[PDB]
């Protein structure tokens, strides 16, 4: 997160980091054996960490709990990143309780102008590297449609949103991918891509969370 704040430690209890021997993305717990991510995160053998704040730092509220099955969207197309959402099971419950909780799923889709949080441990430089150790957050508004498909011509489909600041300085960035954005309480965005990070007209794009509800609940309720 480019132009954030330190969430402060369990603040974003449905925060996941996913980890395959080192942060990687992250993710969103939508129940106690479930967590959604971006498709583009897909890797095998992931490890989903849950009540982390300092993702370097043993600090006595984690949960640490390997996946047992992935599930990449059956539309996901690598190429332009539509449809960029996946399906993480865990090998056993997480503990929920107040640190590790679930974010509930939208039943519409959310407004324009619509307030949002968006949290995670990727780059805070918008020129530069510097990764943080801690949880970071931005409150970010949904950004029309019209001005998300002129910020990037063509590469807009149905299933994507922007949100963010046109003229910059506030954003997400690489490593935070997959993680959420909610959104009056509903997770509405997952982390999904950009042109660089908190850049003037080229606000993060989102997965429109609010398209895949049915095959979210569906395929949980199958797997
Ligand atoms: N700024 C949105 C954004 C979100 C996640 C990853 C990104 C990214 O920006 C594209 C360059 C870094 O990769
Ligand atoms: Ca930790």
């Amino acid at each position: 997160i480019v132009g954030g704040y330190t969430c402060g430690a369990n603040t974003v209890p449905y925060q996941v980091s996913l980890n395959s021997g080192y942060h990687f993305c992250g993710g969103s717990l939508i129940n106690s054996q479930w967590v959604v991510s971006a498709a583009h995160c897909y890797k095998s053998g992931i490890q989903v960490r849950l009540g982390e704040d300092n993702i370097n730092v043993v600090e006595g509220n984690e949960q640490f709990i390997s996946a047992s099955k992935s599930i990449v969207h059956p539309s996901y197309n690598s190429n332009t990143l539509n449809n960029d959402i996946m399906l993480i099971k865990l090998k056993s419950a997480a503990s929920l309780n107040s640190r590790v909780a679930s974010i509930s799923l939208p039943t519409s889709c959310a407004s324009a102008g619509t307030q949002c949080l968006i949290s995670g441990w990727g780059n805070t430089k918008s020129s530069g590297t510097s990764y943080p150790d801690v949880l970071k957050c931005l409150k970010a508004p949904i950004l029309s449609d019209s001005s998300c498909k002129s910020a990037y011509p063509g590469q807009i489909t149905s299933n994507m949103f922007c949100a963010g600041y046109l003229e910059g300085g506030k954003d997400s960035c690489q490593g935070d991918s997959g993680g959420p954005v909610v959104c009056s309480g509903k997770l509405q965005g997952i982390v999904s891509w950009g042109s660089g990070c908190a850049q003037k007209n080229k606000p993060g794009v989102y997965t429109k969370v609010c398209n895949y509800v049915s095959w979210i609940k569906q395929t949980i309720a199958s797997n």
